[PDB]
């Protein structure tokens, strides 16, 4: 995993797969005590936001991402 | 404001600074207790929540401690 992410993981967050999100975010899917949580690599692989994504529309991308998983 | 903060402040997330972040992207400071919003630079997508450097240091926990 990319120096961020795995640094994230080693932090109690299981990394379950990968995906590519708009905004040239690379998603990866994790869970944290049994729940859902998406991170966001930057483009440069070097920084990683845990949070949710909301985008043009005010959907949040990544409760959809979460719920469907 | 751009969309997507815009609809992270219907949610009660009041605007209060923005910040250069690192990774490049445009970081927003909110209230809610601090809150950061970090854009994408197509200014399209934002991800509310904690940014995480490469080794593991929470950036965003140290930026809302100095407000």
């Amino acid at each position: 995993l990319p120096a961020p992410v795995k640094a994230i993981e080693k932090q109690g967050i299981t990394i379950i797969k990968t995906f590519d999100a708009p905004g040239g975010m690379k998603g990866y899917l994790g869970k944290y005590q049994d729940m859902g949580v998406t991170i966001y690599l930057t483009p440069d692989g070097k920084h990683a936001i845990s949070g949710y994504m909301y985008n043009e529309k005010g959907e949040n991308l990544s409760n959809t991402l979460i719920e469907k998983e």
